[PDB]
């Protein structure tokens, strides 16, 4: 009975192998108080982890412990992981093999503390570090695939073909769901609407999770929006305050085709697709233009796939055709995958045990996750 | 067995912690002779304290020791503070500790006077001092709250959440009923009727107890007082004569809601109610908003809970709740939260004893009540 | 060519607007025979006013109609008002603008009826009534002062900063020239001479203005008193007998800076104004204390003005530059500047006619006149 | 002959390009009387802008119209702009050149009606917005440079290099003098001295300009204000009252860098300067480094300097050589900054005409100051 | 006088013919501007090119015009080429003959659009294109040699024997110091070390001049690092920020030897020179074998041709003597031998001048460079 925890920078998600959902989907926030308690006899806690950090914003400081998919900070990290396994999955960390997720062309410090943290503190039987664009490979039933995964860290571009890595050809970009966050709330300003808390960073969140699109023509949907108000829409504030948004809608999430917007030097994330397309070999980018998967919570803005329909198509050769794989529960697939992963039993004999790690000490984690 | 006093600036409330009522209630007022007795064998003191300075009041120069919450005569403080221990309480103040109020942002000469005499005159063998809006949270069963608090002194607004003090956002008026007792002296000389005495003046204040309330419409009110004598009322003075009053039954309270009748300033208690939720973080107004509790004997006047509710709720977004809390115990409430907060086992750690005081002067009173 | 009528409670001051001295100053009592006219063909009023009831007070019972700034009598008021407009300015009311005064913090009815009596009675084309503080202040030609005016009924403390009334710092005491009158009544009874009637209450009043004033040192003087006969002033009765005064020429005013030798618990002028000035802000306060202005005739005693220099000094902080305004017309001061209102163009347009009176009733000298 | 106007929050400054100083410095307040008028014939307009209002203080309202860099009362702003042009420089607008200046990450609104006011109340040939921070460039004679700008409304930190703009790295914090005044309002009430009112807000701004600093040290600095007390000093108020302050000295404008003392999330000053610098590229960093340019009056602090430049140093690299370039004019530098650039020929070109402004509305201003 | 032009893919080297070393060596990059100018009057280049470029990396965007030899943007090469004759050299090109470099198997559209831009553009009198290997042997007086080419485009081996080319022999790969400067930038992340743009792309390149080297042994050396910590050393940051690198300094040149780390399936240097070598006929590989010579920046690391000695030697037969000529001054040789080159009276009359491109269009440069 494994554990399958994807362990993202925003949302932590956690469940079962076996399963098809994940069985815990909470935020991976750290809230500490900004005040001194007043009243005696409540129960005051010196740290909030999840959605208890999320009922208590307005007197907590919240901290994400990853940033673009490396853990900054470990206690918080540990905290975390512990909420996971002791007040949401209910388990034992002693006795369940456990699988995590990371990011590609990460530190090395990042992957052999985490498994000296999974080996020391929680005391795992067994433990697996994956990328996460294999397990979103893994989830579709392909072999063969370009992933775009994006979540709330980084946005990384993964070709596999036949079962094989191509690892020259993976490409990453420090663009994701967090950096559109504070773009967002950069561009509130313009209509008089100020966000500088952490907690007001997560109502913003809230906002682009429910308001936001892509456009399919940018500066067509600009001259819609300047000609008429159909695109303006209300939300409410936590506050009963109901503010109104334009543009915004559709220039948030325009500074993942264009990033430049945000001060960044990086190509979007359909020259970044085809750009991996092309560092690959001349014989597999057939079958990589019409597989091409996206993953994450990033990729679930309405009409993301359909533009990057039209700007690869637009990139590649005329008679190539361009299939864009965008399932409906893709925000975790991930997860989907590495509950496929460590319930095969041509997996079983890929685990890090235990007497491996007391023998080998965290380094052994660079010679049986490649 | 810990004693709790309420000490504000017109009423002193004392008691027993573990009680629901306070077992001494009685003006803190010093009583002294304006003539000279001439009558021997009779038995006159020079000082007369609490309902005795009220029944001789025709002979007696009558003077609060506390002004706006401030103590400005401290040995008067110390004879009212003596009549509580040894006249109305009857007990020995070496045996018990003594919990006691004050309002916020007051001057720490004033906490630290307050520690030297309760450890010096009267030795108590424990000491600490609260903030009365955090004693009627106390009371009504609640860790999140806004309190406006108005007694005799000042009226001051103290928003809590989840236990935790917001002093960013604690707001303090000068205005409170000695205010509205003074301006109904003065707008009761319009019918004729002149009070310029300290005997006078507690007579007002009775009239203003009885007779007066607080209008849900000022200027309707108004136009009904013009129109026909329905809102009349009669009181009979001490020596018999008989007065009428009119639209002065709720011109007074009128000066609550709108001070500068009063040549002030300052907003009334509902914009302050406002100015205080408006001043804490977007995350907490929701739960403030239909939180809102008044305590103190200004919040004693008829219609006062309707006409704040109303006026707040102008001030409110639409979408939001509010709801004022006006117990019909709200008078007693700072000391119900004493009576709460000195019967805890919690809060037993928290008092401060003689060696800290003798190892640390009055200045530990920094440290220890915060 | 408007008519300017100082009726103060004492004294009745009459003119025109544009004179610099009231045409007829004569005392406002009504005097009623105390016993049965014997000789027939003499011609005997039942009422006498004024001089005339002054010139026959060994068979007259006097009465003021005015006690404390408050018409008592509205009769008498009416033949005191006849009296002037027919008898001593000689004029038709009904072709003259009336501009009148009145104390502040007075009944309404008292207004109310003045109004009615004015458009009724006299049939006046015009009308208005000013508070008596700022006529003096209009006298000197300053817009910013504070007016301490003692006349014959009551003291007023009023404070003006650039032409801005201040009507929460304006002050009122019950004490003036009448009170000063019975206490050295009083107090004269120590030597052996006894007053009692209302016409040895005018004798009394004539030593008071001839011989009394106001000591620099109330204990220096009165020791001064004890050691030497040097202050002792002889007095001469209307019947020839010589009477001799001692310190009761200095201890009759010393009830204006210490009221409690009257049984009375207010304060005494010095403080009353000091009190005024620190009921104002803090930023007027400066202006205030060097624009000190006295008007009335109780303040026409020898001596007041240095000792209320000295004691507010002695109040006020010592960077404070004291300034007390006494110039020698200041007993007809109230009366001059309601000779400068009248007589300005821009005062045209704020009269009461005779229209708004009959389409308004007396109330409508609550709109006016403020 | 263009004319220069910087419009903060708090202070009007105005003149002519060309210039070297500003010609007239001026509060930025208008003033409502709180009473009635009761002198006729003063003259008393029932609005007081700039010097005049502070001046008359004690009878006022006085209201700021820009409120952290944004316009809140539109017609207390034209009248403070038609008080620099008619009164202060005494001009007529319709034949000079206007160059405004802005915070950034203001609202469009705000230019838009700027623009719309200019172009149509005052009817000016051209017109241009700025930056404050880039005219604080500007007079300095740099082209690279990060400017910390500190005036009354808001805090807000520009990098430049080489003449470009980052957008992405401008930083900007809603704390500057304003609620310095307001914290130093909060904590002058522990040493028992009151200030709430407009006025008092005033003079407890003097305060803070003439007697606080900035400690290098806070916790030494604390620990000898504790022992000694030769930190403490005096202030004599309006009325003649003398103050003594302590720590306050130095406590008030420590919320500059701890900004948690005012229920602030943000990071001080010197945080936010670092996080400029990091959110910028690798190569220019060393040159912003030793570049640091302070502006505005919340830099004029003695001791902010050296403060900045110690925590600076603290956060840089050790071979990195931190500079604060804090001149002795810099209160003004934003204004010479204007100065300067109305005066270039090559600006010359780069207003806002009338006909421009005729055939594009408001919104010319977002496509001609960028 | 003639002008000789190495433009390699990297670096710029120009001068005159006759001399011993470039006079300008410069980086062949142009960089232009990411954001908008904001200053008005500095002077701001929409193009940078060569050192200005890289001095001001931080606000542009580097692009090289020549990628594997091959030009990609003929504009920008036209820029580096006008900035070559026109602000490094000083020249009017249209008074000197102009040999260029080209690396073989080159693109015929290379060498005729080269030709064109030479004739047309810059009006040269004269011009002729060299292969890059050839002039390499130029520099060193040999006559029979394989040269083994490698700088930042490609690597080239091609063998000469007796001044005779051998065209079927000649090998290219598509690996050099560009995609080292990439594979370096890929293994610094495993560190923590992050670069991504076009100036970090440069900063990269800095370290890998500075502190790479080719190891004797590749797995001697990986446990020797693995060992100890004496092969890691330090690097400063522009910003100041020291990093450490300890196997990444022989394991990126380690893909020179080794391509498939990069995803290459071609072989390395050592195996291309022999692949080379054995593509030869058998009386002539003796010659070549002991006559290995290597020019360019490539073989500019340490201990390149010790290593390069011993795999040749593995490679050849036990009785060839193997030597590699690696001469101090090797990374100037291609331009040494065309300042050779152009020297020789028997080439004057190899140049292609102005009449036989007026009569035979750039086809002539197929006809006349062989
Ligand atoms: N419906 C949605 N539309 C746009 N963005 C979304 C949506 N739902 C979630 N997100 C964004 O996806 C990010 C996290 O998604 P996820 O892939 O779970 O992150 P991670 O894998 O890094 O934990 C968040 O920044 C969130 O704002
Ligand atoms: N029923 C009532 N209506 C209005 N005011 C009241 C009533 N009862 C008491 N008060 C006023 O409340 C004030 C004191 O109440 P309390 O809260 O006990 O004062 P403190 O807390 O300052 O001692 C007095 O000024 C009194 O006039
Ligand atoms: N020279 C004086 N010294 C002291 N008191 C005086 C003098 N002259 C008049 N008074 C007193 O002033 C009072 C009346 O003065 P006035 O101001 O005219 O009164 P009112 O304004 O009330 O009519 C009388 O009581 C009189 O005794
Ligand atoms: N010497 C000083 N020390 C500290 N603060 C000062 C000093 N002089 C002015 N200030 C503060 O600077 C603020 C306004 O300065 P300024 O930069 O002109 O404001 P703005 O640019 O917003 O008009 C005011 O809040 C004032 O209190
Ligand atoms: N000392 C060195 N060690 C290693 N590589 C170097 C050294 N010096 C230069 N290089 C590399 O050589 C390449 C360019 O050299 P060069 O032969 O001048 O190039 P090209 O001939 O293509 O212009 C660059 O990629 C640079 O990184
Ligand atoms: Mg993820
Ligand atoms: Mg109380
Ligand atoms: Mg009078
Ligand atoms: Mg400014
Ligand atoms: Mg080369």
């Amino acid at each position: 009975a494994a554990l399958v925890i994807d362990n993202g920078s925003g949302m932590c998600k956690a469940g079962f192998a076996g399963d098809d959902a994940p069985r815990a989907v909470f935020p991976s926030i750290v809230g500490r108080p900004r005040h001194q308690g007043i009243m005696v006899g409540m129960g005051q806690k010196d740290s909030y982890v999840g959605d208890e950090a999320q009922s208590k914003r307005g007197i907590l400081t919240l901290r994400y412990p990853i940033e673009h998919g490396i853990v900054t900070n470990w206690d918080d990290m540990e905290k975390i992981w512990h909420h996971t396994f002791y007040n949401e999955l209910r388990v034992a960390p002693e006795e369940h093999p456990v699988l995590l997720t990371e990011a590609p062309m990460n530190p090395k410090s990042n992957r052999e503390k985490m498994t000296q943290i999974m080996f020391e503190t929680f005391n795992v039987p067994a433990f697996y570090v994956s990328i996460q664009a294999v397990l979103s490979l893994y989830s579709s039933g392909r072999t063969t695939g370009i992933v775009l995964d994006s979540g709330d860290g980084v946005t990384h571009v993964v070709p596999i073909y036949a079962g094989f890595s191509l690892p020259h050809a993976i490409l990453r970009i420090d663009l994701a769901g967090r950096d559109l966050t504070d773009y967002l709330m950069k561009i509130l300003s313009e209509r008089g609407y100020s966000f500088s808390t952490t907690a007001e960073r997560e109502i913003v969140r809230d906002i682009k999770e429910k308001l936001c699109y892509v456009a399919l023509d940018f500066e067509q949907e600009m001259q819609t929006a300047a000609q008429s108000s159909s695109i303006e829409k209300s939300y409410e504030l936590p506050d009963g305050q109901v503010i109104t948004i334009g543009n915004e809608r559709f220039r948030a999430p325009e500074a993942l085709f264009h990033p430049s917007v945000l001060g960044l030097e990086s190509a979007g994330i359909d020259q970044t697709t085809y750009n991996s397309i092309m560092k690959c070999d001349v014989d597999v980018r057939k079958e990589l233009y019409g597989n091409i998967v996206m993953s994450g919570g990033t990729t679930m803005f309405p009409g993301i796939a359909e533009r990057m329909q039209k700007e690869i198509t637009a990139l590649a050769p005329s008679s190539m055709k361009v299939k864009i794989i965008a399932p409906p529960e893709r925000k975790y697939s991930v997860w989907i995958g590495g509950s496929i992963l460590a319930s095969l039993t041509t997996f079983q004999q890929m685990w890090i045990s235990k007497q491996e790690y007391d023998e080998s000490g965290p380094s052994i984690v660079h010679h049986k996750c490649f």
